[PDB]
């Protein structure tokens, strides 16, 4: 079974899709192995770039397919290059940019932790033809974190394994073995914007909301509730247009659906003040006065949710 | 007449487009039949990837192109492998993610239920060429569905079948019957997101819209719905913004068109109060009073919708 | 000169684009024409499919390239094949998905009914050279309108002609005349969306609108009006983000202008009713009852504008 | 010097995108020379489409690159043809779609006038080796102005000129000028939609906003203007959503500025009228009366901007 | 060790994508080296174009591959030169187009600094192989500025340097150096639009907002801020339609959140003015004609900001 040593060079994620649950990696993808000894001119090894490649692999030179599992689409390739060595090894260098596939839950967004996820496995070679004997990830990484979005936790965790299909062609020793490489990425959002520009003013809004108790009349207080019902609306739109489409609520979102139970829990108290009476005008002096009652109320239930 | 047996491996099943109908589906086919009798290297099959895949077909390998009939657009291929067998069976295997083509109906969105469909007929040979043996297909599913905007619900159904063509060149004998291999998806929609974040407030809107008869004076009354009014525009194109695009209205389209309806009804009510009278501002104490009226007549006008 | 019989199947008309004036049809092309006859394997008819077809082209097999006039880009395609007929008949068949090209008026929206053309003609013989015999279209058609965004209304319209171009090559006799087939296909917009999701509200807002005048005060009437500036303002930005980019008003355009009107009509009547005085509240102690007047003046513009 | 004649047929102009300054152009490039004679079959000229090209290529057939300088990214090409004709003139032909740059200046928008523009010329030999010896440009347009973005007005200007590189290898002689077709179109924009739906309400909003002084109160008068503030938001969010994206002001971008400019102003007048006293409320029942005044200044700094 | 001379001609910065970091170059990539001698037809330079290298590169010439180190997917590669001189010399000329990555700071957006970067590195070849000798950069670039959305600002930088990679394949003599072209060019934004457009309305609205102060009644300032409130979040919403997606404040970003705490501060203040006293009414000569106060207030925390 020809070992082939494999190295992943990691030099953008970017791009993350959530409806998609994707994420762009631009990288080199190097792969070692060691065939039987050639002679190349001299005797120091020998280059072959992209296009002759194909000339070497048409004369019979073993290249075998490595296939990125999880990736969407096939990835674009930049030059690829193979090194022969006389005392027989090859490396295959070559390198690439791809949109790759894994399950990404984002309900606490802004406050969620994602993984990055390679997986390799050859295409048409088991486990006992082509073997995978290692792999390195070098994330070229580190620092300048806060204009980041991302914060990379890891330095590339690392899994060699055996897949076994139990569904595939007439083999029936124990050919249905496929070596595979997962590399994993692991990363924290960095949920400062979200603070400053969503959570923060959305709650300055909430808090005013209960400012509608401050007011004087019956009709003071229902009418402006109103206004305040459309701003949490206004705000709903301001948000939804900006931030990732998902199939979910996030934290965000149930914010703004408290927003909207908090204005429409005050119209009710509103509304019952006035009409709940001993004469028909009776506003409860008690009830009136919830001005500071549920701000907390609400700070309360702000707790629990969390729980 | 060969007997071709195939296997489809769905990956991923996503990017529905609404105005288009439209899905993506990543997976592998694998088509597989015996031809006469090889002497390959060895004496195990011999594997051929990509590139050299078209070298044996330029020297006469009989590759029958099987096309996946409702593709939108010709798909992206990646890995291909040709598997020859010593005692002549033949195996080909790729990857492919292309966009498929199928019959849905959004109406009831987003409590749709939608079904993504593969259809697989040979390009060039008929029943008598080429015939379809079996199909297998693997839907590697499982768990995460809350992580997910779709819910697939059964295993995948499978149907050969015969396509009777009636219109096309100069071949009449019987050359007019293709062989179909027809895969079927059930999935269902994740409607939580949109119950909790569109449904539901636009259900309080509507709610505390009536509150408007609430108010004491006619003036306030009247001048308050417009201030109603623009909320369920502004909701309206929050929603608009978010939402897929379609060629009819969804339940969340109508429930917007009756909000609308509610708050020109309660203009009326409130306009009717007023000026029908016995002296000028004679509000109908009663009609005024409609405050329990059509908010309970719009939950019988509502479930008449359910015939 | 080669008589060419062409087939078009048209699978899908798709991907209309207003601003573009530009259309997607997914389909396949076929056309037969007879060489001198061949000898084939057995004496049965001879497939080459895709890739070994330009081979045949190598070593000289008139295969003419007939091009798409009116497509924008050139088209993606999918498998291509030969019928090679012993008995001298060549038949070309292949797989279509392009962008087409076509004027298209969008002033009646969403009530346009447009035309989707497809244009074939030779791109290097001309009419003594090579010219169509015929032409057949299929569309595999049926059922759903209520589904889907264009309703197909024919059943496809032909031209097979002659273009004239006066000013081409070197030689000038008749090398001149092209022979060109043009397949027309009706449809009409499915309005539904647009009429009960766009009209209607906007509709309604226009004649709630009107209610301004039935509010006692000036005050009550002049500041009211500015929220009813305010919505139509809301609603035409919600209109906007989903309405096609043309260059020209459509129809929902005309009923906002409409709209901005009936409310700039009534800021200077409500203005003028009061400050048209011998006092400063001497309101024309009619015409601020003008309930009836405007409404259905307002009417009557309307029905003048569709002259 | 190969005396090379071109002809450029342009079917197309459309796409303009302005952050990029940039269109699309769909036509046919021609090109005509005469190299030494050759023997055709028969002696009637040689047709070699696409793939056959190459051929001829290879062994020796001078086809020289002629680049188009102002070109984004790489052309899409469609058929190609080589008419090869006995006397030694050679003929090439292609369809093509490209994206071409073009300096763009959009401040007059809705009324600016733009000029698509195709620069030609040969990558690798100068004008020594290779010379452009007349050039037609049909421009197969007409009609229906009212229904298209943009109104071509000219019929093309045509300029074949020399263009002179100062910096390349170690060469004295004359190597370093390079012959250049350049085509101009002119055009200008389509108004119409954007003077009926942007001007006309934009207008109309400025204006009704200037009734805020028929007011009778003082509450009126300052807490309307914030009304009539938040419709000029409005408004201006609704446009932005819908005019091209620049890294400058429109023309309606200042007159958006203006209607800012305008409530403004009308703020401070009427707390000036309101606390600029003798008392504490001696309106200025004059300035107050500026409701014509400041209407024919904000008409007058209008009309200034041209001069 | 072969000495390579490099030019690159920069013809096009744009389309600049925030989210991603990315910006478009389009040019050419001219480099030149010494190989041995060749026979040319004649004895004049041989030029060869496009296909027909891909030919002398089989029949084993040298052409290396030399890499962008920072570019974003493979380059839209346009015509490409081979000129074989007889002396020996090569020259290799190709025109580009290609999205490239590079580091950038979008925070004190739209004021802020980016630059340009053009990194060059043999793929296969280390510096003991092949060096660069030296590099040119030319920005066929001038004039029209204020038309343009950067306005690039210096010449070009160039800087010839020796990576060392410490972790390669398993080759440790000296082979892990490479020599490195890399090209800066310095940029400013152009931020008159957002100055104008952006900037000034928003100035206009946080302003406008303080004259809530400017009201008799405790009614008319805590209701009218509601007002305030919602016009904010309007404005809020128009501009993050419009502004990049950044995961980061903005200058503007901050602004709106200054303007946001504006309006809060004020409802607070308001509140506070109406409760605290020595009566029940007692409206703080000061706090309540605080009109100078927090307009200027707003001013010294703006000012400490920007400090
Ligand atoms: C057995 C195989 C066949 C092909 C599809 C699968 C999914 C299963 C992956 C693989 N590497 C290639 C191995
Ligand atoms: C006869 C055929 C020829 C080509 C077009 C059609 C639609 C009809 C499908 C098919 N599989 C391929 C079979
Ligand atoms: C002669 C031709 C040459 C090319 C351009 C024109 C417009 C005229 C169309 C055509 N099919 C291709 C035929
Ligand atoms: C001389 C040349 C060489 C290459 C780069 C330049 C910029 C200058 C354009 C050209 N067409 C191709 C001609
Ligand atoms: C307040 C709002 C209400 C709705 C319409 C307006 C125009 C004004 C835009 C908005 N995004 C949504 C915000
Ligand atoms: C040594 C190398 C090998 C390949 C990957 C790296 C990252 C490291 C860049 C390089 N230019 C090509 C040089």
């Amino acid at each position: 079974p020809v070992d082939v040593s494999v190295s992943i060079f990691i030099n953008k994620i970017y791009g993350v899709n959530t409806l998609e649950q994707t994420y762009k990696v631009d990288g080199y993808i190097v792969a070692q192995w060691t065939g039987k000894p050639r002679k190349t001119p001299g005797d120091k090894p020998l280059i072959v770039e992209n296009t002759q490649i194909e000339r070497w692999i048409n004369n019979g030179l073993w290249v075998p397919a490595l296939e990125f599992i999880n990736v969407v689409g096939s990835p674009d390739t930049g030059n690829k290059r193979l090194m022969l060595f006389p005392d027989g090894r090859v490396i295959y260098n070559a390198r690439f940019l791809g949109s790759f596939s894994n399950d990404m839950d984002f309900r606490l967004f802004p406050f969620d932790r994602q993984q990055f996820v390679l997986e390799l496995e050859p295409f048409s070679y088991n486990n006992q033809q082509l073997r995978f004997s290692d792999i390195q990830v070098y994330t070229e990484n580190a620092d300048n974190e806060e204009i980041d979005e991302w914060w990379i936790r890891g330095k590339a965790s690392t899994h060699i394994s055996d897949i076994r299909y139990d569904h595939l062609s007439s083999v029936q020793p124990n050919q249905n073995e496929f070596s595979r490489i997962t590399v994993r990425i692991d990363a924290v959002r960095n949920p400062s914007y979200y603070l400053w520009s969503f959570i923060l003013p959305l709650g300055l809004i909430i808090a005013a909301s209960w400012s509608v108790f401050w007011l004087e009349s019956f009709s003071e207080r229902l009418q402006t509730s109103f206004t305040l019902m459309l701003t949490v609306v206004a705000y709903a739109s301001y948000t939804s247009n900006i931030l990732p489409r998902l199939p979910y609520t996030t934290v965000i979102d149930q914010m703004i659906i408290a927003g909207y139970g908090s204005i429409f829990a005050a119209i009710l108290l509103i509304i019952f003040a006035h009409h709940r009476q001993a004469n028909g005008v009776e506003d409860d002096l008690l009830i009136q006065r919830c001005r500071l009652a549920f701000p907390l109320g609400f700070l309360a239930i702000g707790c629990v949710l969390v729980i």
